[PDB]
Parts: structure tokens; C-alpha cells; sequence
């Protein structure tokens, strides 16, 4: 089965980034301004995404974000079945990926507020590993954030990929898409990292309901939840627009 | 063809002044809070590549009307591009500073309250365009958009030299906006990229209409013409100044 | 004997390693807070791996870790005489480099305490050159960091070294590594750099031994100076598995 | 206009070359110093020098090879792979650049120069100006430690220099050997206790302090710390010899 060989490649692909960023943010959050600020959660989350590409790049394509893959299915560059299993294998290493940052820093997270996990709040924990709206980042305010930063992700990324233009050489594409999402997390109102993937979200905050944070989780935020799973698949039907209007419908 | 390759400049200048300006509204909203100088800078340089690689193969990447300038002194390209490409740079860093405003509108009323304040202690017409500081007057000023320009030019000009190795395509991309960072951090500007006469003129053009008034016109002793002649005189002094070192020489 | 050109590359790049790294440190160490933080640390030890790899890459093989060398060897990659060849070589060169940190900041380092030095504790000097364990950072604790850490590192290399895909050109395999070892700090619970290498722990550990710290560095910490090299070899192990698992079993 | 000299036309790079890197690694020092501690850290200082010296070196790499730095010419020549007739053409037009690289820095910050201890130039100090632009003793920074950091970290940047160019080495691809020496510039200043960035330029450190000469602050700034402008020139020198030995007994001698 050449489809199961790619989903193994795009599961370990996700889990590099999700432990390797998410363990970042909890530094950040768990030492409270001390082991570093925004540039570092920045940093570490675009750098992760060059080795996860790196690493499962000549597999699965190196997708490692449903609406990359939703992206490249409405442009019929894919076929339509892969999208369900690269989702189902991006969730699962999110999940997986999120599982491994809170055996490390087990014994921070629950001492953070005594001994009890609190979602949201001064004392919050559940927010190494979820978005969660911020004072400015109401869901009306959030669901424009996202949609403009998926629609640029979008953009950069279909640039490189492109087949008339001159094919890039491996081990430079990896790290142009580490840029955006290194420029992205600083431009737009998210100190979380990565918070247009829809994979990096809910893999992550399905694991915060099972770890001992309750089902507060998703039923905080005016319903928060799917803002970030929808609103960016949204944005990669207009990056496709905008970047096939002005650049790739007239190249030969 | 001329109207493909003025399309992917409008596009790649707003590529990079919505994601630099959008720092800069990060750090002057939160006042010291979400990050210094450096990240402006560094946003800035980021930026700047990702433009030129998204539309490099198809237009060449200026995305600086200094940069077009050069290109057609040297007849490396036709003069009638020069008005096209500037039209096209100018028009897309006045979107770019649309969309900043579209995601922080809240932020930015209430910054002084509920009223736009061109300059001050809460001020938010900076975030688009550039104005004089304590130590930066029109005669300050000058200077530095000139010896910044002529430096940007230099670099850019042994980048795309025929007569030397040719460069592979992203690796050019990158080394540009090193240059864009190196000069942020270098001169006395805290906003990035403050030698592109499109990326200031046209987000300050947006706050005119955006609701600033004309404040933003008339403020610094009418600074707003000083960002546009001096990177232009600075791209002629570039030129000659490789020419003569290495340019005319290099055989 | 082509081995013995081979050992004479690992310890020149090890010393490069050791000696840029905690060079850093020490700076960050003994100007509390006036230096800068841990992005200088991570970013300084980051960037000695790439000139490391760099200058003795083409002679070596460029391994400068113990557990990477393990990994080659239990992929019968690389003969087993190799792996104690290369483990005292990379071992003697972390002590040498350390000892070239030792005289640069020889007046700076017996000034933090007066004229006395201090293995561990608020005036602790001989955290620059090993690791030592903190509140959160226990032996149980801080036994699976470098697990996990280790097992990250060689997915990562085991990756973009693989003959079966894309010879990756030189000069980008070096910056990759380097990338990993500058995430790695940053995520995982360890800010003195490169804590995944057991050579660059039991070497400089040897060296402040006999500089005048006493046995102390081996009796504190309830024995925890085994720790830093038991676990990252046993992660080389699992890096392995994890890998071959899902992209080096499928690849043909 | 053509020079049709090979030693002339080597020249103007490494005069133009050396000019970029002093004029925007001296403007970051020159930030950071004139605004205290609010304008960035020392990571800015040496991330700029980093970068600057990578710029230069893709600007003059293909006419006269980059060096930019009297050590490396130094140990060029030692190896004979250069002849030694372009020591000294090299050292003056990397020392004048230097020299016309300061002179824009001070005339962009004329006014903050001036105004940052009131109406005079003091060379060192608590309101001390002339360390923008040369190095100067610290507190834990005496001669015979000062001149230890130079040795080791000239050293170092010849072993990483040396491997790059090596010709029996596969050849690198253009645009990567300069990102690499700047890598070291970076390592180097972060590492060594030297907060001014590049301190291992015999010709970023004279040349800028010649001008600090002329442009008011005086003769002082030869004579202070007690006579420490020699060292920053003479251990380059003796650091590149090891740097050479170095690499050559462990590397450059056993290839094939």
C-alpha cells in the first residue's frame, strides 16, 4: 500500500514539529518570563517545520497541514482520497506529539497552580498546547487572523512548489517554509506558534480533554474550538485564487 | 507581458509590507511587551526574501523603485519600465498597509482612545510610514536614506552581475534580505526597510484617507518628500560607486 | 592507518564544539543576566555543530556524538571498531576544549565566590563546563529528557544521511544538524546546550574534576553524573526503531 | 576604464569589500552604545557583524577572493598559496576602508556622538564614545588576558577558513563559503569576552581608531590601557601561525 507508506511519513512529520514547538511555549509559559519571550516560541516552531519536511519530505510530499493538503486537492494536483487519510494521520502525532510534552514537563504543569490544571486563566496550563482568545482576539477578530494567515501560507507555498517554475533544490524549500511561518506568528495576533494549522490545533486540544483538564476545554471562549480548524481551510481556497489570478494562470 | 510582470510586483510588494508593517504594529501596540527592535528588523529582512522568491521568475523581484531605477540606468532593462514598476510597488504597499489595518482596527482606536493621533507619545500613524525623531531632522534624515540606499544597491548589483558566477535561484533571495536586516540595525531607522520609496509613500498615503487626516503631510516640517529623493539619489551614487570598483573592471 | 586520520577529525571537532559552546555559556554564567539569555546559549552551541561538521566532514564523517556513532554502528552501517575509536577521540577534545574555556575565563570564573570554587548552588561555577540537576530536573525527571531529546537528534540525522534518498549537497547537511541541536536546547528542559551528547558531559565533567573542583562533580546530585551518558545511548537505540519503523523499512 | 591589473583591480574589492562590513557593523555597536540598553543587547552587535561580513564577502569573493582580514592574507601567503608581495597591497586597502567606513558611521551619528556626554569626547569611561569604533580594555581584560582571547580566537577562525578553501576539499558552491566564515564571526564574538564584534581584524581595529585620532577625541586613544592598540594586531598575527599548524598536523596534512 503506497498510500499507507506516505500517512506513516506525515505522522512523524507532525510529531517532530508538535514536540519540538509546543515544547518551546512551555518553557515560555511554565517559567513565567523568565527562559524567554515571543521570538523564541516564533523560533523554534518555524525551525521545527524545516526538519519535520526534511525528514518526510521524499515520502509523503511534506504536507504536515490540512489545509496545504486541502489546497493542493483543489487544484487537482493530488487526488481527492488523500486528503482524509493525510488528516487522519496529521491529527494522530499531534495528539502523539502533545502526549510527549506533557510527560516531560508532568510535574511543572501540575505544580503551575497548586495541584490542580486550570484551562484558562493567569494560572493557565491549557494553553501550551491550544489558541485560546485572547483579550483582542474575539472570534470575530480571530477568524480574520486566520484566514489572512492561511491565505499567505498558501501563497509562498504553492510559489515554491509551482512545476513551470525552475525546479528548486531539495534542502532550500524546507527552510522557505519554515520562514513563513517564522514571519507569520510575528505579523499576526498569535503568541501561540503555528496557529494556522488545523492539525497543530485540535490534535493537541483533543489531548488537553483526556489529560485532566476536563471537557472545559472545549466549551470556553464563546466556543473557540472549531474557529481555528475552519476559518483556515477557508483561507487556502483564497490563497489559490490569489495566487493563480495574478501569478499562475499566466505562466507557461 | 509587461502587464504579467507588473502584476507579480503589486503582489510581492504586498507580501512584505503587510508582514512588516504587522510587526511593527505588534511592538508599538504592546508597548515593550512582545518583542524590540530586533524583531522588527527581522520580520523585515524575512519578508523580503519570501517576496523575491514568490515572484522573482517572473518579473525579476525589485520590488524597489531605488533597485528599478538602477537596473534601467545600466540599460539592463527598458526605460518604460520604471514608470510600470513603480506604479505597480506603489499600488500593493497601499493594500498591504489595508490589510495591517483590517486585523488591528481595534487596537489601533484604542490606543489613544477613540481618536488617531499622527505623533506623540500615542501615536499610531508610525506604524506605516516613517517620521523625524529627536535626532532625526530633515538634514539628519537625508543622509542616511542616501548612504543606506547607495549600500542596498552596491549588494544588490554583485547579486545579479552576468560577468560574475551565476547565484542559484533562493539562495539570491535570502542574501538580499540580509541586506535589508544588516541596514535596519545599522542606521538610526527603528521601522525596517526605510530605503523603499513605495514602502513608505504608499501606506502613508493610506492614513491620509484612512482617517489621520492630512496631519500626516504637513507634520516633521513636511517630511513625507524626503523618503522618496533621497533613495533615489542614493541608487545613482550605488551604481557609479560599483562601477567604478568593480564593475567596469570585472573581466 | 585510515583510522587514525579519522580519530585526529573527531577530536579537532569536538574541540570546536566544546570550546565555542561553553565559551558561551561561561559569558552568559558569570555576567548574571547582563549578557543576554538562553537564546545565545542555544544559538552559539547551534551554530559550533555546523563549522564542526563542516571542517572535519569530509574526513570523519562529521559523528562528534557517541549515540550518533552507535546508531551507524547498530545499522552495521559502520564497522564496530569504529565506535571505540571514535568515542575516545570525540571524549578527548570535549576535555581539551574545555580546558581552553578554563584559561580564557580564569580570573572571571575564581572571582564568582571570592577565592573559592563551588560545584553547585547560587555562586556555582562548574555548571559552565557539565550539567547538573535542578529542582524540576530530578533523576527520574531528567533521565527521559535526554531520552527523548536523543532519539529526536538521531531521527533527524538518520534522515538527510540516508544513501536510499537524495544525496543532500555539502555545506547543507551541516547547517541541518545544527538546527536540530539549536531546537532541541530550546524545547526540552536543559539550558546548558547540547545535552544530548555524552561526550561533551563526561568530558569537560573530567576536566573540572582535576582543575579544582574536586570529586564533588561525580558524589552530587544524589550520583546523577551516569545519567547524561547511559540515556542518550539507549535513545540512539529507540531513534533508531522509530525511524526504520516509518520511513527506513519503506523506502527500498 | 579598465584597470588591466590584476594587483590593482584585487585592491579596489578588498578597499570596497572592507568598507561594507566597518560601516555596518560599527553602526550596530554605535546603536546600541549611544542608546543605553534599549535599542538591543550585545546579540545585535555581533549578529550584524556576522551578517555584514558574509555581504562583503559575496561583493569582492570573485575579484580578489574575500579575504578582508590581514590574518587571513597572513596565513595565505605562509601556506604559499598566494605570493607575498599581496600582504602589503591587501593590509593598505583593507586598513583604508576601514578608515572611510568609520568616517560615514561618525557623520550619521554626529549629533548623538557629541550630545551623549555633554560637549567633549571622552575615550573611556562611564560616558565613553571612542569604544564604537576600537576596543578597549575591561575591567577583567588586562593585557596578558587580552592578548590570550586574540591568540585563540584568530586561531579558530583560520581552522574554519582553511577547511572551506581547501582546495583538495570538494569545491563549495559559490554563496555558501560566505555564509559560513560569517557563521564563525558570530560564534567568535559571542563566545571570547569581546563585546564590540569582529575583534579578530587587525584592520577593523586600526583603521577605525586611526580616525578616532583625527575626529577629536586625540591622541589618547593610543595611549590608554596602557598602550593597548599594538595588541590587537600583532596577536592576530601570531594566533593565524598556530591557527595554521593546527589544522595542517591534524587534517591538511594527511589528505590524499
Amino acid at each position: 500500500y503506497r498510500l499507507l507508506r506516505q500517512a506513516l511519513a506525515e505522522c512523524l512529520g507532525t510529531l517532530i514539529l508538535v514536540m519540538f514547538g509546543c515544547g518551546s511555549v512551555a518553557q515560555v509559559v511554565l517559567s513565567r518570563g523568565t527562559h524567554g519571550g515571543f521570538l523564541t516560541i516564533n523560533l523554534a516552531f518555524g525551525f521545527a517545520v524545516t526538519l519535520a519536511i526534511l525528514v518526510a519530505g521524499q515520502v509523503s510530499g511534506a504536507h504536515l497541514n490540512p489545509a496545504v493538503t486541502f489546497a493542493m486537492c483543489f487544484l487537482a494536483r493530488e487526488p481527492w482520497i488523500k486528503l482524509p487519510i493525510y488528516t487522519l494521520a496529521q491529527t494522530l502525532g499531534a495528539f502523539l506529539g502533545a502526549g510527549i510534552v506533557f510527560g516531560l514537563y508532568y510535574d511543572a504543569i501540575w505544580a503551575f497552580a497548586g495541584n490542580e490544571l486550570v484551562v484558562s486563566g493567569p494560572n493557565g496550563t491549557a494553553g501550551i498546547f491550544a489558541t485560546y482568545p485572547s483579550g483582542h482576539l474575539d472570534m470575530v477578530n480571530g477568524f480574520f487572523d486566520q484566514f489572512i494567515g492561511t491565505a499567505a501560507l498558501i501563497v509562498c507555498v504553492l510559489a515554491i512548489v509551482d512545476p513551470y517554475n525552475n525546479p528548486v533544490p531539495r534542502g532550500l524549500e524546507a527552510f522557505t517554509v519554515g520562514l513563513v511561518v517564522l514571519v507569520i506568528g510575528t505579523s499576526m495576533g498569535f503568541n501561540s506558534g503555528y496557529a494556522v494549522n488545523p492539525a497543530r490545533d485540535f490534535g493537541p486540544r483533543l489531548f488537553t480533554a483526556l489529560a485532566g483538564w476536563g471537557s472545559e476545554v472545549f466549551t470556553t471562549g464563546q466556543n473557540w474550538w472549531w474557529v481555528p480548524i475552519v476559518s483556515p481551510l477557508l483561507g487556502s481556497i483564497g490563497g489559490v485564487f490569489v495566487y493563480q489570478l495574478m501569478i499562475g494562470c499566466h505562466l507557461e
